């Protein structure tokens, strides 16, 4: 982990949807959730290269789900129930 204090962990949840909501409700900008996030290198499947840029602006356009722009910025796959 970063400095002599370490122990950062991984981007939670509880971090990511706070945020989400002040975008989604129009009081938090694209660019400002883009500075606050501090931004992952990529991660997950796929094209690897989705910016936090573009996962807020589908995300508040409507194109991308809740659970897609959580799992895209913390730069893992998401994950449904596999029903029939």
């Amino acid at each position: 982990g970063p400095g002599s204090y370490t122990g950062a962990g991984e981007p939670s949840q509880a971090d990511l949807d706070a945020l989400l909501s002040a975008v989604r409700d129009n009081r938090l900008s694209i660019e400002q959730a883009v500075t606050l996030l501090t931004p992952r290198r990529g991660g997950g499947s796929g094209g690897g290269s989705m910016d936090a840029k573009e996962i807020l602006t589908r995300f508040k356009d409507g194109g991308l789900d809740r659970a897609a722009a959580q799992a895209l910025l913390a730069g893992r796959t998401p994950a449904a129930a596999p029903r029939p």
